[PDB]
C-alpha cells in the first residue's frame, strides 16, 4: 500500500492544470461575447451562460473535488453542500445545452418568426431560471435525501472526527438512488435524448429545405423545356401555371426584383397561351431563361449557402452536447455499476479519479470548438489575444 499522498498528488496536480486551462479557455469566450457585437445573439447568451458553469467548475468545483478526496473531517451537511455543488453545474450545462438545441430548430424551422420570439430578455429569463432549477435539481440531497442520518461512524472515530462530522467522501453522503435514478436518468439522460431528438428534428428539417429549394429549381427548369417542344396552347398554359407556383413557393430587393420580373414573364406568356398564341407563349417564356440566369439562381444559390451555414452551425452546437456526454458518461456508468451490481467489486479509486479528471476536462473543450469551428469566435480569440 504506496503512501496515498503519492497518488493523491497525481490526481491533485492534474485536477489544478484542468482548472487553469478551464478558467483561461472560458474567460476568453466571456471575453469575445462581450466585445464583438457579431457574437451578441441569443444562441451565444446561452454559450457565455455554459462557459460561466465551466469557469466556475475551475474555481470551485475541482477545490471542491480535491477536497473531498482527502476524506477530512466535516460536519456532515457541509460535506454535502461541496459534494453536490458540482451536480448544480452539470444540471446548468445541460439547461444551457438544451437551450442551445431548441434555439437552432426555431431558427433552421420558424426563421420568419425567430426574431419575433428568440429575443435576448427572454433569453436572460431563461437562463436564470435555469440557473435556480439547478441549484434546486444539484441541492436536492441538502433537502433531506442524504446519508446523513446513517454516518460512516467507524471511519469516521479512525479519522478522529469530532461529533455530527463525517469523513468527508462523496459516495458516503449522497445516496446513489438519488445519483441513479435522479441525476442521471430523470436529470441527464431525459435531457440528452431530448436534445439528440432535437438535432435530428434539425437535421432532417435542413435536408428537407435543401430537396425543396432543388424540387423548385427543377420544376422551373424542367417546365422551360416542356414549353419548347410544346406544339398547342394547352401545354404551353399547363407547363406555364407549374412554373407560376414552383416560382411562388420559391419566393416564399434585388431579390424581390428577380421573382417579380419571373412572375410577371410567366403571367405574359400564360395570356398569350390562353388566346391560342402558342409560338409567341414560347418567344415570352424565352425570356424567362435571362431572368433565370441574372436572377433566380442567385437567389437558388445563396439560399443553399445560407442553410449550409445553418447545418454547420447546429453540428458545431451538436458536436459540443456530444462531447458533454462522452465526457460524464464514464461517470454516471460506474455509479450504475456501483448501484445496480452490488456482488461487483467497486471500480477501482484510480478508475473513479480518471472519470473524474474526464468530466473537468470537458470544461476545458467547448473554447477550442468554437475556435476550430466558428469563424467570428476564432479570429475574435486572435485579436484578444494579439491586443
Ligand atoms: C463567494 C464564493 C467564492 C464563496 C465560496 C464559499 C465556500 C468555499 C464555503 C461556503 C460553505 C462552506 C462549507 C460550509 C460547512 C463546512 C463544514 C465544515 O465541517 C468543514 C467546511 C465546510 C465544508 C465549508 C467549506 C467551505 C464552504 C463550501
Ligand atoms: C452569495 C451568498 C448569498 C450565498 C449564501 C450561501 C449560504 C447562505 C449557505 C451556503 C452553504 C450553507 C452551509 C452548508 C452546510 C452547513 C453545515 C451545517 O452543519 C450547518 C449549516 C451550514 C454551515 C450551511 C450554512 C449556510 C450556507 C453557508
Ligand atoms: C463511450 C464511453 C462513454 C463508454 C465508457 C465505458 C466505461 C465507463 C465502462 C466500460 C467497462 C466498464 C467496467 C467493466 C467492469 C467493471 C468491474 C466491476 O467490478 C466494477 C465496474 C467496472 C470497473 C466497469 C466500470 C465502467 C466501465 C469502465
Ligand atoms: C449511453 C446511453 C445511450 C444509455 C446509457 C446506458 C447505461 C444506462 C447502461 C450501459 C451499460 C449498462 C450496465 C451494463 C451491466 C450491468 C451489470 C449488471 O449486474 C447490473 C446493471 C449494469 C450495471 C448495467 C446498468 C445500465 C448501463 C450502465
Ligand atoms: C460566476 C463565474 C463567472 C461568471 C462569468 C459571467 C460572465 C458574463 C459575461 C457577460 C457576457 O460576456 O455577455 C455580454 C452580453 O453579450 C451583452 O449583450
Ligand atoms: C459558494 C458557492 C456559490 C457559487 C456562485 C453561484 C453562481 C451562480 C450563478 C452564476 C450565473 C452566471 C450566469 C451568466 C449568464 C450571463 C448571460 O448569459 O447574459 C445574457 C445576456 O445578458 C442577454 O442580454
Ligand atoms: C497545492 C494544493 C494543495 C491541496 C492539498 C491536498 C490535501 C492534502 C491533505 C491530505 C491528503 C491525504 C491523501 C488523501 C487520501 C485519501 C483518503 C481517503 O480516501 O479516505 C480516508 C480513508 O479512511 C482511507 O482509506
Ligand atoms: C479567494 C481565495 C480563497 C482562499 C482560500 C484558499 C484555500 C483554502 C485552503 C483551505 C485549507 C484548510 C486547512 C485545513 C486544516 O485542517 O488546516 C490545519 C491547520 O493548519 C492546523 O490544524
Ligand atoms: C475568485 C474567488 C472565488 C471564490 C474562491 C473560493 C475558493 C474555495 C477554495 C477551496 C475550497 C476548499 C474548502 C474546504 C476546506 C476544508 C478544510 C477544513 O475545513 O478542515 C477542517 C475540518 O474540520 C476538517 O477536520
Ligand atoms: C435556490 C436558488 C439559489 C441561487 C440561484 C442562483 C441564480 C442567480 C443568478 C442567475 C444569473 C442569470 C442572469 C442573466
Ligand atoms: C435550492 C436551494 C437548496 C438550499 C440548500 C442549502 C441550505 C443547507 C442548510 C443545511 O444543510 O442545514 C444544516 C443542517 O440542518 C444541520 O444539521
Ligand atoms: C426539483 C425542483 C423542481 C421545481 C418545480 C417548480 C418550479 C417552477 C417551474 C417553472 C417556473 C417558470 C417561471 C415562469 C416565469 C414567468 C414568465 C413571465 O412572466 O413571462 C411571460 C413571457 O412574456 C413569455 O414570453
Ligand atoms: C426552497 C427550497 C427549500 C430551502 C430550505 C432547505 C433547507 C435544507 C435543510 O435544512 O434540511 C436538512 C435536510 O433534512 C438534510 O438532512
Ligand atoms: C431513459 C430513461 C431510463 C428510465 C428507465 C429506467 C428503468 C429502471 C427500473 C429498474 O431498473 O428497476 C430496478 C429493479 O427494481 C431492481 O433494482
Ligand atoms: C436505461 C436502462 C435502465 C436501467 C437498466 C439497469 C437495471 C439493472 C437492474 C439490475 C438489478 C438487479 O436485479 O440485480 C440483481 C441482483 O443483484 C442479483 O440477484
Ligand atoms: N461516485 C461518484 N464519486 N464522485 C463523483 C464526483 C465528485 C466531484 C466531482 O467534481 C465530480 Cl466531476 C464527480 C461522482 C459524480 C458522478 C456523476 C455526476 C456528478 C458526480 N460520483
Ligand atoms: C483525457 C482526460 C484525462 C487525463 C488523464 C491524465 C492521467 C491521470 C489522471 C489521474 C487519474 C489517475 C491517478 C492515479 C492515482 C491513484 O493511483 O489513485
Ligand atoms: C500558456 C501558459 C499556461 C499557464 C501555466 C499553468 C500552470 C499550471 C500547471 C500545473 C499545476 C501544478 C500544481 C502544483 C502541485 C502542488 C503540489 C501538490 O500536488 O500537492
Ligand atoms: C484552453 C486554453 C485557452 C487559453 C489561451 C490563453 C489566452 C487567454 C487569456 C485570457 O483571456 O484570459
Ligand atoms: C471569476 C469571474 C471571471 C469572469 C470573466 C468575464 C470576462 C468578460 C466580461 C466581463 C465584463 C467586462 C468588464 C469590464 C469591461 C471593460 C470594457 O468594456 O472595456
Ligand atoms: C481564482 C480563485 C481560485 C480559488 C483557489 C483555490 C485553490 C486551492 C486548491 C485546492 C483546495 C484545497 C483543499 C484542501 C483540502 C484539506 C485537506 C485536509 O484538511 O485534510
Ligand atoms: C427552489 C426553486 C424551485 C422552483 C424554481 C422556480 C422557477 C425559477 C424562479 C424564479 C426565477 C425568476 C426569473 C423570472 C424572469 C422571467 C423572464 C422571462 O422568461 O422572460
Ligand atoms: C452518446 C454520445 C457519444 C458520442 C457522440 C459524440 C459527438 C461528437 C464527438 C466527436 C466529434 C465528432
Ligand atoms: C482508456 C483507458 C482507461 C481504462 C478504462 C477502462 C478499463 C476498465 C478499468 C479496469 C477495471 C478494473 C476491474 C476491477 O478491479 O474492479
Ligand atoms: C489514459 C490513461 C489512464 C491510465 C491510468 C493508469 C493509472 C492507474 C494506476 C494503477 O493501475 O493502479
Ligand atoms: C489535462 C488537460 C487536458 C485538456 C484537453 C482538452 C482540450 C484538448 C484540445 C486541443
Ligand atoms: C480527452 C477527451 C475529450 C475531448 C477530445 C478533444 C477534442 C477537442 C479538440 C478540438
Ligand atoms: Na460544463
Amino acid at each position: 500500500g504506496a503512501p496515498p499522498i503519492m497518488g493523491s498528488s497525481v490526481y491533485i496536480t492534474v485536477e489544478l492544470a484542468i482548472a487553469v486551462l478551464a478558467i483561461l479557455g472560458n474567460v476568453l469566450v466571456c471575453w469575445a461575447v462581450w466585445l464583438n457585437s457579431n457574437l451578441q445573439n441569443v444562441t451565444n447568451y446561452f454559450v457565455v451562460s455554459l462557459a460561466a458553469a465551466d469557469i466556475l467548475v475551475g474555481v470551485l468545483a475541482i477545490p471542491f473535488a480535491i477536497t473531498i478526496s482527502t476524506g477530512f473531517c466535516a460536519a456532515c451537511h457541509g460535506c454535502l453542500f461541496i459534494a453536490c455543488f458540482v451536480l448544480v453545474l452539470a444540471q446548468s450545462s445541460i439547461f444551457s445545452l438544451l437551450a442551445i438545441a431548441i434555439d437552432r430548430y426555431i431558427a433552421i424551422a420558424i426563421p420568419l418568426r425567430y426574431n419575433g420570439l428568440v429575443t435576448g430578455t427572454r433569453a436572460a429569463g431563461i437562463i436564470a431560471i435555469c440557473w435556480v432549477l439547478s441549484f434546486a435539481i444539484g441541492l436536492t440531497p441538502m433537502l433531506g435525501w442524504n446519508n446523513c442520518g446513517q454516518p460512516k461512524e467507524g471511519k469516521a472515530h479512525s479519522q478522529g472526527c469530532g461529533e455530527g462530522q463525517v469523513a468527508c467522501l462523496f459516495e458516503d453522503v449522497v445516496p446513489m438512488n438519488y445519483m441513479v435514478y435522479f441525476n442521471f436518468f430523470a436529470c441527464v439522460l431525459v435531457p440528452l435524448l431530448l436534445m439528440l431528438g432535437v438535432y435530428l428534428r434539425i437535421f432532417a428539417a435542413a435536408r428537407r429545405q435543401l430537396a425543396d429549394l432543388e424540387d423548385n429549381w427543377e420544376t422551373l427548369n424542367d417546365n422551360l423545356k416542356v414549353i419548347e417542344k410544346a406544339d398547342n396552347a394547352a401545354q404551353v398554359k399547363d407547363a406555364l401555371t407549374k412554373m407560376r407556383a414552383a416560382a411562388l413557393d420559391a419566393q416564399k430587393k434585388d431579390f424581390r426584383h428577380g421573382f417579380d420580373i419571373l412572375v410577371g414573364q410567366i403571367d405574359d406568356a400564360l395570356k398569350l397561351a390562353n388566346e391560342g398564341k402558342v409560338k409567341e407563349a414560347q418567344a415570352a417564356a424565352e425570356q424567362l431563361k435571362t431572368t433565370r440566369n441574372a436572377y433566380i439562381q442567385k437567389y437558388l444559390e445563396r439560399a443553399r449557402s445560407t442553410l449550409q451555414k445553418e447545418v454547420h452551425a447546429a453540428k458545431s452546437a451538436a458536436i459540443i452536447a456530444g462531447l458533454f456526454a462522452l465526457c460524464w458518461l464514464p461517470l454516471h456508468i460506474i455509479n450504475c455499476f456501483t448501484f445496480f451490481c452490488p456482488d461487483c467489486s467497486h471500480a477501482p479509486l484510480w478508475l473513479m479519479y480518471l472519470a473524474i479528471v474526464l468530466a473537468h476536462t470537458n470544461s476545458v473543450v467547448n473554447p477550442f470548438i468554437y475556435a476550430y469551428r466558428i469563424r467570428e469566435f476564432r479570429q475574435t480569440f486572435r485579436k484578444i489575444i494579439r491586443s
